[PDB]
């Protein structure tokens, strides 16, 4: 064979000989660490099962190994492998994803204490690689720090390509998500800012167990918003939040006190008034008056490090994805 199969718990892994020593790692599709003896590095392999089993797998894996294909950052995922180990269409079961392994998740990061070169470089390569998507018409809707690596040097990648246009984590998603709004390419600063909040807090900013809860989280710290705001809603989305129980909201500087932050120095005093100036512009309810990417990339904070640089059936989906792994 050219391949070998060895039991990682339940799931076996099946995989090029190439690839040793497999260990689980992170949250979960079932991802190894492994080494590849061709490429000499080490590399995480993710497993997907049957991905043609229903549409919302289907539509996901597929769009996301054509959108992989395309795209060409740093900042983003790039897979150095796609492979199966069935060797015809009638036998597809499995992909695997292989890329190069990197050091720890965002949700990781969050939980440590962070000086505001690492916060801002971190941030300003999120803002790099959601740029490059919006460049290629990807707006991603859903950026999460599940899904957000970094290494070592702090060096930083996004490794999926969010909602198409159609317990799963809510958080982060944008008031325009929450409440079917219709967005622009700024929808992804609200992800940003949620995440750079909790980078400084250490705690989600609007948890909640479905949307309403979410929402309380967010007028009851932001505000209740207005007028301009609620006519770019449907009549009965601007009903409920028309009539919801009213917040008057805190100030950045209650939201985000100073004791959250590197504060010892002159240069971190400052550096504490450009982030909460940051926060301020990327946690803002209405789009319209939200920071586009382009100004967050100009923001004192972030640009010290600036730098120029269908409806498918199973059987139908199956085809599809064996063509792109394939190549076909
Ligand atoms: C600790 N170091 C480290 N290094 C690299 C990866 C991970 C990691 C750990 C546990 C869970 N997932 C992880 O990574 C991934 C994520 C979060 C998302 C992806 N996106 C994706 N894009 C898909 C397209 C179709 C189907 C599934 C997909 N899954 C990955 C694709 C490939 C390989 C890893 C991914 N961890």
């Amino acid at each position: 064979n050219q391949f070998y199969s060895v039991e990682v718990g339940d799931s076996t892994f099946t995989v090029l000989k190439r690839y040793q020593n497999l260990k689980p790692i992170g949250s979960g599709g079932i991802v190894c660490a492994a080494y590849d003896a061709v490429l000499d590095r080490n590399v995480a392999i993710k497993k997907l099962s049957r991905p043609f089993q229903n549409q919302t797998h289907a539509k996901r894996a597929y769009r996301e190994l054509v959108l992989m294909k395309c795209v060409n950052h740093k900042n983003i995922i790039s897979l150095l492998n796609v492979f199966t180990p069935q060797k015809t269409l009638e036998e597809f079961q499995d992909v695997y994803l292989v890329m190069e392994l990197m050091d720890a998740n965002l949700c990781q990061v969050i939980q440590m204490e962070l000086d505001h070169e690492r916060m801002s470089y971190l941030l300003y390569q999120m803002l790099c690689g959601i740029k490059h998507l919006h460049s290629a018409g990807i707006i991603h809707r859903d950026l999460k720090p599940s899904n957000i690596v970094v290494k070592s040097d702090c060096t930083l990648k996004i490794l999926d390509f969010g909602l198409a246009r159609t317990v799963v984590t809510r958080y982060y998603r944008a008031p325009e998500v929450i409440l079917g709004m219709g967005y622009k390419e700024n929808v992804d600063i609200w992800s940003v800012g949620c995440i750079m909040g909790e980078m400084v807090r250490h705690k989600i900013l609007f948890p909640g167990r479905d949307y309403i809860d979410q929402w309380n989280k967010v007028i009851e710290q932001l505000g209740t918003p207005c007028p301009e705001f609620m006519k770019k809603l449907q009549p009965t989305v601007r009903n409920y939040v028309e009539n919801r129980p009213k917040y008057a909201g805190l100030t950045f500087p209650k939201l985000f006190p100073d004791s959250l932050f590197p504060a010892d120095s002159e240069h971190n005093k400052l550096k504490a008034s450009q982030a909460r100036d940051l926060l301020s512009k990327m946690l803002v309810i209405d789009p319209a008056k939200r920071i586009s990417v382009d100004d967050a990339l100009q923001h004192p904070y972030i640009n010290v490090w600036y730098d120029p640089a269908r409806e498918h059936t199973i059987e139908e989906w199956k085809e599809l994805i064996y063509k792109e792994v394939m190549n076909s």
